[PDB]
């Protein structure tokens, strides 16, 4: 292409979505998801008994940068894993659940517009 890269259009969209999820506009609700859950710092001694496959936005970013995700479905599965872990682990009235839902709405509305 005259500008771009060689990655699929779909993966360009995934890139763009993750960039948005990192943007300042969303930071008040996105920040819990930026980095791996810090089980030591938060004293979450049950986390790894409950959550088999931790996921976070930085890990997702790394996997996009390495071209690990071969398509948008694989990317979207990791985003949804991140949110599902939050829903599984945390009390249902926890503020972090409310934050998850908001960031998940950002993600799902835009992911629904994936090129095809």
């Amino acid at each position: 292409g005259a500008m771009g890269s060689k990655i699929s259009e779909q993966l360009k969209c995934c890139s763009g979505i993750l960039k948005e999820m990192f943007a300042k506009k969303h930071a008040a609700y996105a920040w819990p998801f930026y980095k791996p859950v810090d089980v030591e710092a938060l004293g979450l001694h049950d986390y790894c008994d409950i959550i088999k496959h931790p996921m976070d936005m930085s890990t997702i970013k790394s996997k996009l940068e390495s071209r690990e995700y071969r398509d948008a479905q694989e990317f979207g599965a990791d985003v949804r894993l991140m949110f599902s872990n939050c829903y599984k682990y945390n009390p249902p009235d926890h503020e972090v659940v409310a934050m998850a839902r908001k960031l998940q709405d950002v993600f799902e509305m835009r992911f629904a517009k994936m090129p095809d």
